[PDB]
């Protein structure tokens, strides 16, 4: 267009400077955000789900496959996935992707589900394959597996393909809410950030509830407001309910 | 530019798939949203309001005004409507337009404002003309018959043109909070998410007030950080307090 | 590009207008904000710190300087610049700027924080040269006579140059969360809302914190989530414990 | 004029909610007029707008 150029300032003026190169990876990942930030409109929409008898499951059914020898941990990441593909299921118009020239939407009738991991490099996103046809139990043994080839940096390339709702888990280091940017083709990406305990009204007093923040940020070209938000309110019942799984 | 083009994958090796095309109306309002998101940096502010004693006396005009017969229902949407007219009063910097060359700034002295109203084929906008010189109950039976014109799809262009601060209320839905998108040539909009009965602090232990969440988004190249500040904090006040719409 | 041209509509047609012209600080400051805005990826990170134990120091600090008589007064914003250099020195990649190309990273041995500060005619930047090596009531009053000097309208344009990390503070105005944008050539850019006396879980039972909202925009091409959301937990304990200052 | 209004001196007086007296902020209002042109019906109406109106401010924008 006609902007201004970037700003050229000689920072060897004011202190030391150590200028490196980037890494192909990392350029790419730049660029792909770059393109995606100017392409998508986002409308990012913040909710916080209830969960307390999510986790307390989830303990106890890790004490009971202890017991039984297992080698399989659970992680709320599972159960994020489960209620992310349920949500598919409901609303088929987030599984899509729009085309190039935004006149033809692609509907896709398959769940595949990207998950974020996190690796010396960075972040990755293995996708699991029918995430909507798969138990607890083989999804979390999918998901360890995954995370330990991924943390030896041994990922293919047919792991990385096929992904249609990346899902971004950042609870274990900081931060109460934050705003993702979709990746093309996605519509849409779900951010989920720490768990805490927090007073919540039940009708006569506050209570604590470990409450888990969860943003989602999708292509407003595609998806208007409503639709978000219906789509965020059926995330969360679905999340501070784990039993409408299988009603 | 230079950006990478938008990736192409065949989702027909994944599984079944289903392309569709879009309407008129969608691809007009993705083309229009597009436009704004690329030429309009969004600075996003978000605030929580204590509507505690507006609500209260919202339902005591309804139950005296059932005992009347009047066959008019007051909405929450109403008094956030006279509080943006109001605070446009106090500032006219955001009853405004930006020029298409960003040099010229067309301050108006008008208050029409748009609101969001749900329909099947999505979300329309139809203005409401002269909201700082109209009351309550006039302005609820004007939103009725609106809101029944729009849910038959009768909606005529005169009735689409003339807004100066967008509205979008999706509290009825979910979400704790959302940034929207400014559309152009209005500098500013205001979401309104769900209200929750939320512990405040009054100086000695925590009352239960029902606090309700307001999200902001302007233009950053006509309103800075500060202004956008003060133009919020002035709409809590109002809200907060309605009794300050005479004073 | 290819997108639709700003809307042009005759406001002359619904009532009075008047239409003025920009200053060139406000023009240069709307195109460096949509040049950053078009080129820069955001990703706002939300975080609330817990400030009781700096907050009553601070006024411990205050009133006891007020009797060895020294004409210094002592802001939070002092301490949240020293917290902010900490972390720059932890993690020297948020101290650095990216090449216009994308390509090369210049990163950055000195720590020099711009401050925003409140003028009739909007908001400045003065840059603080070394942070990382001075103390609280040296920063205390060079910000004092900064402040005394840009109320006055008397900035140089020495002293708008050279910073690293821009923190903008609007807790004297209102909100409780805001997305600031991040300006070049700067990597990060932090904001400060105001403080509120919020219900904090300890273990046992809610007590009453004063919990302050910090949020963190960032360049994603440079910065990933996780990146960011240590950089502001680390942010968030500094505040939080202002002893590990030294530890 | 057809009407006049006379405010005195507002007084903290017992008033029953429901359930027990509560010290309420009464303020005596008279409202004299011309039994010509307005009837006890008319008049006693009129002055309880007005009370109305003064007991619950919130109502000049309703």
């Amino acid at each position: 267009p006609g902007m201004l150029p970037w700003p050229k300032v000689d920072f060897s003026k004011f202190g030391e400077i150590e200028e490196v190169e980037l890494g192909r990876i990392q350029k790419i990942s730049g660029a792909n955000l770059s393109r995606n930030w100017v392409m998508i409109p986002h409308v990012t929409h913040f909710d916080k789900t209830d969960i307390t008898e999510l986790e307390a499951f989830r303990k106890q059914q890790n004490e009971e496959a202890a017991k039984r020898k297992l080698d399989v941990k659970i992680t709320p990441v599972v159960f994020i996935m489960k209620a992310v593909a349920a949500a598919l299921e409901q609303m088929p118009r987030f599984n899509s992707s729009l085309s190039e020239d935004g006149q033809r939407l692609t509907l896709k009738k398959y769940i595949n589900i990207g998950v974020a991991v996190d690796t010396p490099n960075g972040l990755v996103v293995p996708v699991f394959k029918d995430v909507n046809k798969k138990g607890i139990i083989e999804l979390s043994r999918e998901l360890m597996t995954i995370s330990k080839k991924a943390r030896d940096g041994k990922l293919t390339a047919g792991e990385m393909q096929g992904g249609c709702f990346t899902i971004s888990s950042i609870g274990g280091l900081g931060t109460t809410h934050f705003a993702p940017i979709v990746n093309a083709p996605e519509v849409a990406i779900l951010g989920v950030s720490k768990s805490a305990m927090e007073p919540v009204w039940n009708g006569k007093e506050f209570v604590p509830r470990l409450m888990l923040p969860i943003s989602l940020s999708f292509d407003h070209r595609v998806i208007d407001g409503a639709d978000g938000a219906r789509f965020i309110t059926i995330i969360n019942n679905t999340l501070s309910d784990i039993r409408r799984l299988v009603m």
